[PDB]
């Protein structure tokens, strides 16, 4: 049954996520936290508000702040309120985050090595297309 | 969570899924016994043997043999071995199967009208091709 054995996949999926997560040391940076930290290393030359969080990671302000906030607690980040709008605010990666984020690219680089092996991109957009167009019909 | 929201989508499916099965009275089919079944109902000058069933639902001569004797045990089929050959056992539809058929297909209508709505049946085939080789890939 295909539900049931998505529901098995699943389960295998967050095991095998928190095994290698604590394998390459990033098991905090795993996830939300993880994709922020990566798009400010990999563009070194834009600046990232706090809205810019929330577009990429489509979540809301509410949520994006107490994501930057935790960052920032686990010394990943440093946050830099805009000196001409006070609602603005900046991030930036601190070293820890920088070390981290280089770490963090390493070990997706084997995740998309492992997991997505013999799976072209057309099977994954369209997986990915599945899924949405069910949740929707949900 | 990515895995927290596919965990509950694949929940929101399954309960979807035996509404249906109960509405259109036919929890026992959704699977391989539906499929037979239909094959059955939809062929009918053709026989199926025991064989033909591993072909169908590319399953083995053990897993085919305990699913048809799984079917007889719900009435769907009656599995008559060949009176000309005595290696080959046959399936046919009973009244009862033949009824579960044509509800059966309002059933999988129903699927493709609302929690399968926009998506192709080779959209379908992917989407269980990248579960099964992302499965063997966590091995």
């Amino acid at each position: 049954n295909p539900l049931q054995k998505a529901r098995i996949l699943v389960n295998q999926l967050e095991k095998y996520l928190d095994r290698y997560a604590k394998e390459y040391d990033v098991e905090h940076l795993a996830g939300p936290q993880g994709h922020l930290v990566m798009h400010l290393y990999k563009h070194p030359d834009k600046d990232m508000s706090i809205k810019d969080a929330e577009e990429i990671l489509h979540i809301s302000k509410s949520v994006a702040s107490n994501l930057v906030k935790r960052m920032e607690k686990n010394g990943f980040i440093a946050i830099v309120p805009s000196k001409t709008d006070k609602r603005v605010k900046y991030l930036y990666l601190t070293h820890l985050g920088k070390q981290k984020a280089t770490q963090f690219e390493i070990f997706l680089e084997k995740l998309h090595s492992t997991m997505l092996a013999g799976i072209t991109k057309e099977e994954i957009r369209t997986t990915k297309k599945v899924i949405r167009t069910l949740a929707k019909n949900m």
